[PDB]
This record gives C-alpha cells, structure tokens and sequence, in this order.
C-alpha cells in the first residue's frame, strides 16, 4: 500500500563541503559503499518498490549508482571477477525502479518534496531524508514498523529520537503528552523547527523518517516561506494537523548524521564494526593506533 | 484526461554516428535549438504536464536542458542579456515536470517505454519517439486530436503516415479497410514490424506517436523476445487488438525523421524557412549558392 | 618547426543559445559533425600535433570526442558496422595529443591563452578561435601557409579579412600600408580591439587565426584589462610591434562564425554541399 | 629542478567496489577530503608545479576538484561562510598548473606515463601513483629528500619500504646491493615486478613515488607487455639499470593502499587522530565505543 518513497539529494556540499564539492555528499564513502546505498537499502527492505531522488544538475553520479556501467562490468568479466560483478549488478531488486526528478533552486526540503508531486501523484508514500543513516538489529527495520502503522491507523508517521535539550535548536521537535515506548506511536499535537534550547515543547526530535498522504503535496504548494527564508517540509505537517490526525513514532534504533563531518566519522567506525567482513580486522587496527 | 507523456531517449546515436559520439542524438542542434525541445514543445501544446524521459547514463544535457542553469543564468544577468534569460528559464511551463527512468541494457524502444511502468502507473499515457519531429499548421496540433479522440473512443490511438511501397521495410505498418482522411482514425485490425517492401497490409506507416492505456505495461511484460535482436512496441499492440480496439489516426501534419542524416537535414531548411526571426534572411542565403 | 595549437574552448555560449545551454558551443553539429572537428582537422592538416584545450568544467563533451567511447566502439566492433566505427576510432591521427587546462574564471582571451602558458613553454605556437571555422581553400590550407610564412619571416602572423565598414565595430582590426593580398603577408603599424564605427584603421578584421612566439606569455602577462575589464590578445599583439615585427597574413579561404545564428545556417549550407555522401542528396532537398 | 609530476589516475578503482561505482577511485573521501587531494599537496609541499593527469573518460571529478565551482563559491560568499570558503577556493597554491591528457586504452602503468610525453617534454619528472598514500610526520616529505637526492645524484629515485616474505607478488621488489637505510638510498642492480613468493630479489617493494629522467619515455616507446598484456613501468626502469646509475630511496614516513579495502579504513583512522579540527573529538568517538 506505502510503496513510493521521496529521497531529497539536491543539496549542494556546504555541511560537508570539502569532500563533497566536485562529487554529491550523498555519494561520500562509508566504509565502502556511498551513504545513499545505505538509504536506499533502508526503503527497500520496507516494500517500497519506487525510489523517487530530487536531485540537482551536479548528481549525476547518484543516478547512475544505481544504474548498470557497461565499462566497468566487461571490465570485471575480462578480470574473471564474477563477485563483484554480482553486487554492482544486483544494487537493487529487479522490482524496485529509481525515479529522477529535479530541483530548478535550492528553496529547501518543502520545495524539494514538493518536486517529487507528479511522481507521488495520489498514493500515499514515505520520506528518508539521506543525510541520516539508521542502523537497526533483529527483525524489521523502523521504517517496516511505521508504514504498516500508517496502513491500520491511516494517520501520517513521524519518526522521533529523544535528544539532549540544547542539541534542540539543530532538529525539528514535536509537541506530545507522554513520549511513547521504543517501536510505537503516541499521537501529536503540534511540531516545530528551529526551538531555541528550553523553549522546546518536548525533548523528541524529528528524525527524517516520515510516511504522509499526498494532501502534504497542496499543503506544500500553500505553506508560507518562513523558518530560515525556506519552505519547510514540517510547517506542511503543522497545517495536516489542523485536519486529519499525526502521530510520532518511536524509533528503536540507532541514528547517525552524516550532515555534520563529525557525526559521519562516527557512521563509519560503528558501521566499519558491524562489517561482515572487515568488522573484526577494522577492531584489530583501532587497538593497534596508540 | 491523458497528461503523462513517455520519451524513450535511451538509445546510443548509432545512426547519427559521428555528431551523436559525445552528446545524445535528441540534442542535435537543429536550426538553433535542439531536437527534443521540437518533440518536448510537441507534447506540452497537447496538455502534457509530465514528461518521462527514458534514458541512458550518457543523456545527461537532455535532462539538464529542462533544467535551470545557474553559472548561465548569472552571466545572463552579469551581461545585461535579459533577452535570452526567459527563454533559458522557462523552456517549458511550470505546471510541466520531467521526470526521468534509466534503460539498464538497449533491448529496444518496447522496453524502454516498459521501463517508465511505475512513473505511469494506471495512467492511460501517450508514446513520443523523439527521432521524430511532426510540423503542423493551423488551429491545434496532430497529437491534441489523438488524444481528444482516445478519450471519447477508449481505443488506443497510433499515428499513420502514407509512405512509398519500398520504403515499407523500414517501418511499422498498419492493416486497415479503407485508408483514413486527414485528421481522422478507422478502426485497424493488425500490425506488422519490419516486412519486406512489397509484402505490407497497406503502404500506412506507424509515425511513432501513440496513445495507450497503462494496460500494454503488461503485454509489453510477456511480449515475444523481440522482432529483431529487441522487444518490439508494435508487437505489444498486436497482443493488444486480441482485447481491446486499437484505432489509426492519419496525421494532416508533415514529419522528418532526424535518426537519418538525410532526414535531419531535411528539418534543418523546413524548421529554418519557418523560423520567425531568421527564416528570410535564411532563403536570401539559400538563394545565394553555386 | 610550429607543432602546439592553443584552442580558447573555456566562454559559455551566450551568443548560441538555446542551442549551447546543455551542451558546448563547439559541439553544435554541423551537418553531421561538431563545429570543433573542422577546426581542428585545420590545425592537424597544417601539421599540428598538440591540440591545447582552455577549457571549462562545463566542456567535457569536447575531451570524450578525442578519446576513444568505449560502449560505443564494442558495440560496433561487435555489429561489424567498420563504416561507422571508421567515423569515430581515428578522429584525429594516433601522434596528435590532445591536452586539458581549465580557464579558472573567464578574465578573457588574453588570460585564456596565457592558461596554456606552462603546456606551451618556451614553443612559438598557434591560436584557433573555434568559435570560427575557416573552410579549406585549393590545396593549401591558409593556416599553413602562415605557420611557414613565419616559419621564414619569423614575424607573428595574423590572418584577417575585409568586413563592411559598419561591423568594423566588434573585431579587432590592425593598420596596413599596401592593402595585403588574398593569400599575402604584409607588415603592420599597429592593432586595436573592438574599435569605434569610423575612426578605425582599415575595414581588415583579426579572423581567429595567430601565429605567436612564446615571448606574447610575458606580454599578456602585464597586458591589463581593454575591453569589458578583459584582457585582450591584441593588447599583447600592441605591446609586439613595439620591439619586434608582426605582420597580416590575409584568407585565400572563406569563413563562418558559429557564433553567430546566421553564419552556422552558412557553414551547414556550404560544408553541407561539399559534404561528400550527402552533398549530392541535399542539393536535391534544397530544390524542392 | 624537478617540477612536474606524472600522477596516472586512467585506473577504474575495481580493487575498491562499490565505493569507485560512480566516483573516481581518486575521490574516495578520506575524514573529510577526496584521497587525491593528499596525493597532490604532498606533490606541492616538495616544489611540484605542473601535476599532470594521465585520465580516463570518467574522471571529470578530479580536474574540477582543483578548479574554481561558481555556483558553491558565490553561494558560501552569499551566507559570508569564509571558513567553507578557504576549504574550496585555493586547494593547492595559485602558481600551479593541473594538466589533462587521455590513456586511450589501459594498456599499463607504463603505458599510462608514456601518454603523458608531450608534456613532460625533455624535462625530469617524478611519478605518484594515487591509490598510495604517504603520510610524512617528520617534518619533511619523503619526496622532497628524494626529488634533492636526484637533483645531486642525477640519478633516478624508486621509494621501496619491506613488506613480508609473503605478499611479496603484489608489488615490484628491487635488486639491493648493501640493503639501504631508513631516509636514504643505495644503488640497486635489478628491478622485477609482481614476482613470485619464492624468486624475490629483497622484501623492499616500489612503493609508488618515483622520479624519473625523460630518457624513460624514449625506453618506455620500445618495451614490450610485461606481467599481463601491459606495458610495466618497472621493466623499463630495468632498461635504465642497463645504462644509467638507478638508487631505490627507502621510505621514512608511513604508506597506505586505497587500492586494498582496510588501507583505506587504516587512512582514515590515521590521518583522521591527526585532524586539526576533528582529531580531538575523534580520538574521543574511538574511546566511546564499548
Ligand atoms: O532545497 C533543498 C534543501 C535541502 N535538501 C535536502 O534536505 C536534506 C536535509 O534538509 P536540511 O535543509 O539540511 O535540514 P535539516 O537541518 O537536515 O533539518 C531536517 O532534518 C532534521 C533531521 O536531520 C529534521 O529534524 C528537520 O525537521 C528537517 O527540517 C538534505 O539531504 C538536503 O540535501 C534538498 O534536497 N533541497
Ligand atoms: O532500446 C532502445 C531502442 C531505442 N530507443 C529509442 O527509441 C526510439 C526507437 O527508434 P529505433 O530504435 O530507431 O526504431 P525504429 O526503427 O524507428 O522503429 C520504430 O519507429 C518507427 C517510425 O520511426 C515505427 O513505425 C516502428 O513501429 C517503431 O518500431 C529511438 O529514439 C531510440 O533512441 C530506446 O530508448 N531504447
Ligand atoms: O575568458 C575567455 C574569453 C574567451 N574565450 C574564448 O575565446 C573565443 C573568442 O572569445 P570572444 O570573447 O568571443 O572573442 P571576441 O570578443 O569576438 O574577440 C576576438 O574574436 C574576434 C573573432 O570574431 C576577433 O576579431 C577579435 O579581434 C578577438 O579579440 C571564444 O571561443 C571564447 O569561448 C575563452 O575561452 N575564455
Ligand atoms: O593502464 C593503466 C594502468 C594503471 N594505471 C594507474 O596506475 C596506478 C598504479 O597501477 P596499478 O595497476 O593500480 O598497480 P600495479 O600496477 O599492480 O602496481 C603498481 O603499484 C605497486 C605499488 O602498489 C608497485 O610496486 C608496482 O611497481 C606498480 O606497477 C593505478 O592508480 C592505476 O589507476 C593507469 O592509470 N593506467
């Protein structure tokens, strides 16, 4: 029933911008594989079947990740190295499509989500926001868990963390009576942006998971241009809950943001140790470093 | 209402071969402009709002031709050259997205437009083969009949041209009854791909621009493994008059093919002597020749 | 011996457009071929053998048209079609290099040259304005005539023709004692940029094509900004005949600007007869 | 002087895969920053002006990596971000030249130096492979004390550093005569390439910075295919011994292999302790986890 899911990726590097300026920030290596991969995996292992990037002029490399490289795969036959071959082949189930559609300007994640509205059409469909990774554990994922909420409770999903309250400033926050227990969703009241630390109406950050009809799409077309001169996706949310019902689902897992350069490093040591392969020998040359 | 509009670009310039090396064969400068506009402003004075560009990893100016350029834009504005800016700006209409769907492999112009199955959806959707361009004259274009005439029939539509009897190799034809008028569509009771000059149920020629409803998305699933190396379009339409009505339109517009050389050439003096600004002094400098 | 071109390919199109939006200027097909490929099938069949691009983030286009397309070479290769592998396995002859250097901002075609100043070093070399075809005349092509007018004389050449004297406006044009003739060299007294409509030396427009010594680099060096706060060739080409002799080669040939929207519908007329496969059809095409 | 440096980067990066999928091997984000950068400002830092890039089609990314982008520049001079700003505009110093020559096929890392004659003309030049990385902490690059070395013996450069008896058949070995000392050279009689664990000459292994007189690409011109069909720069090198006095420089500083999977993740720990702004909190994330 949730099948479509909106990635933006039109941001240029800024954040991040060393690395990123001649290559996508999405595209940056964790471990050994781009971050995207990581997101893209994420949607997949939740039954969405179409993955629809908002993209910018300067990421090309992003499209064609997911795209077969006749150069590179006569290149890995010619060297008889029918392993890779396999997994820069099969980066994504037969089943599953990727969908390119453009930003003209960069006028925030709103404008972003409201590029992918033609696509989106009338189904109802997820947002991964790809500056954040989500490692989960045993069963499903958290994305599996709120699309399957959304489906009984027909009510748009907001996925939250709780976080220290002067990190409060930096995520957008929602307003809840009691914040609900890890893998369900308490209803909410209200969300906001940017809350100067202490004037917070909790302590639960958005997460940049969400699954939301595509009313959210004319709400888009309708919010005004405020938090920072930009449209913002969380305002559209504010004027869903003046009419049908959002809640706020408690994620599980662990996050990471690979926004701040900080926050990446720490994406790739705790990813580089759940590696299957190098896990432990990447564990080895950390003790090895003092 | 039939709004989304599918382009299969995929294809490498094999054709064109020498100019289409290392840019696509759609961005081939015609008089002043490239090919896929001609197609692209085709599609839009029809009340296309969505244009599905299948394409390759090479076609990355189509895309970014629909898109806003900022280095350009700033010079544009740096130059006091407000002139062109609007024109560079606004290519096409607003309302007007383009989304965009990648070929894994080139197995032909049936599993391209297969490839847009998700962006279509349950859609009943139009087919521009883009190596195509269709003049028209006055009141509204040929593809606005069709389409006006698919929704009142609910019978695919499929664009007819009267070809010489030889020339019947290298096209799609049509089995009619009596051969249309101008401007009007008789009903067709087969289609054939590639037969040989002097053995065609009639000297109707598929033109490359359809209508078809989401339906053929299927067919074209379980389509014979080509007609040719390729899975063939026209072969999905055959399967399709098992069930439902395909009707011929017989276009009153004249086209050019510009996959042939001879063919682009051709547009380059019709398109030029036609050009609102430069087609006189174009003659003057026709007339001027040895 | 004058072995190193120095095409300028780094300007956005601003003149060609929609056309160069997506894609180069130098790009734009004529006939069935980028503009580029005629302009450098010049330099080669005057025997130049390092093509240096100026060039632009933007232009990359130009880079993978002198390389070898991989995915398309196996797939001709393959099809056994060699006619059409033939038009794109030897553009330019195997010991013909072709070398990259980004123009970093656009300050003109002064600071555009003086980018190729380190791939150049101390080689007398030749300028190809791309945005300007010169079609080959009987035999001879002019630029090679130059290369060994200078290749004698030892005196910069610099290839003009005559223009109505009203779009004198937006050449460079230089000052002549005897009006050099079709195919001649004749010394010069001077040269200025996008001179005044009257009160300009002569009707002798500078085409596209020079003849340099590695001497202009220390030139266009101290050469400041002289025209839109741009630094000009010709500024540099002023500051030569003040120690040694430069001279006016002027065109046995004919010649298109592809800047202009009206001289590319020129080049794809006359390069589209002369055509060799296609000539002959498309002189039937025009007839009807 | 020794002034230009020949970096070969023609490679398709599928010893790291997925990570080079769709970005340069070259650009695979160490910390905070594309691996060349290092490569190149370690080149610099030993009076390098004109690097040289022997390249392939899909390596755009490098040349505009050191080369100005409009669009970042004047949107971090919008926000007044002169901090991002510093990081992008003057990556390497003012007086450098970045050079752009094609390897038409990969015919070999000889093959690969040998495109790059026409530019190098008949002056001596050092060689960096990208995939190493050379961390200099002495105070002193290991290059600078090499392309001195030269410069006073005339007498071309190889860095060689011990690996174990086993993996010996990854690198070329050289033929030491008195066994060199950590920091300097000694005359070297031979010079074999992926030799056999077994029929290894020393355990010293060419690291991958050379510096190298221009007679080379006269011997390079007339070698044939050594190991595979490829035209080794080691067999010429031997070509050189035949005639010309060849020392092998042996490494002060500490080397990575980008190429391999876990060189990559031993780089980014390492250069990643010893960051300015991200060392400090890094060494902390390194202690939080477990
Ligand atoms: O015009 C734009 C602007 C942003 N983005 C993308 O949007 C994502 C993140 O948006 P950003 O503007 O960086 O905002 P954040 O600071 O990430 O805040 C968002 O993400 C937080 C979690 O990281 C949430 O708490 C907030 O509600 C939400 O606004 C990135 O992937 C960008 O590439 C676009 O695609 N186009
Ligand atoms: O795998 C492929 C093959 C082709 N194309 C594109 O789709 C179009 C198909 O044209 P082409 O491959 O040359 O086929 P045609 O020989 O033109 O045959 C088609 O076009 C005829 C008219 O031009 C019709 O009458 C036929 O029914 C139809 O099969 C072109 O624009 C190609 O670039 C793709 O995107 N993917
Ligand atoms: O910073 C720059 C400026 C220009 N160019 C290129 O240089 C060529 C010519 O530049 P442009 O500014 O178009 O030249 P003009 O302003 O037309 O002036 C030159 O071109 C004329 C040819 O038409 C000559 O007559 C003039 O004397 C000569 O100075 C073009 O291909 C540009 O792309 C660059 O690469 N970088
Ligand atoms: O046709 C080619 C072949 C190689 N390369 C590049 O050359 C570099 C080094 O060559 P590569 O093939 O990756 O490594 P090997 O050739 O296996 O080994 C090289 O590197 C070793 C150290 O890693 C040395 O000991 C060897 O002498 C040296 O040949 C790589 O970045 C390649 O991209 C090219 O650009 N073009």
């Amino acid at each position: 029933m949730i099948k479509k899911a909106v990635l933006p990726v039109a941001g240029l590097g800024t954040r991040f911008l060393p690395a990123s300026k001649s290559i996508p920030k999405e595209m940056v290596t964790v471990v050994d594989r781009p971050a995207i991969e990581y997101v893209v995996r994420e949607a997949v292992e939740a039954g969405i079947e179409q993955i629809i990037l908002v993209t910018h002029s300067s990421k090309a490399s992003i499209e064609n990740y997911f795209d077969r490289n006749f150069e590179l795969e006569t290149t890995l036959e010619q060297k008889k190295k029918f392993d890779l071959l396999a997994e820069i082949t099969q980066i994504v189930p037969e089943h599953v499509s990727v969908i390119s559609v453009r930003q003209p300007q960069p006028l925030g994640l709103g404008h972003a989500v409201l590029c992918a509205k033609s696509v989106v059409g009338e189904d109802d469909f997820a947002v991964l926001l790809p500056d954040v990774l989500v490692k989960d554990g045993s069963g499903q994922n958290d994305l599996s868990r709120m699309i399957s909420r959304y489906n009984s409770s027909q009510a748009a999903q907001i996925m939250v963390e709780a976080v220290p309250d002067h990190l409060v400033d930096q995520y957008g926050i929602v307003d809840v009576a009691q914040s609900p227990n890890e893998g369900e969703s308490i209803a909410m009241q209200g969300i906001v942006e940017k809350p100067p630390v202490g004037a917070a109406p909790s302590n639960l950050s958005v997460v940049g998971r969400y699954v939301l009809p595509a009313k959210i799409m004319q709400l888009l077309e309708n919010t005004p241009k405020g938090a920072g001169n930009e449209i913002q996706l969380t305002d559209a949310i504010a004027m869903l809950q003046d009419t049908d019902t959002v809640e706020a689902y408690r994620m599980q897992g662990q996050t990471f943001d690979c926004g701040s350069k900080l926050g990446y490093l720490k994406a790739v040591l705790h990813y580089g140790l759940e590696h299957p392969k190098l896990g432990m020998e990447f564990k080895q040359l950390i003790l090895e470093l003092k």
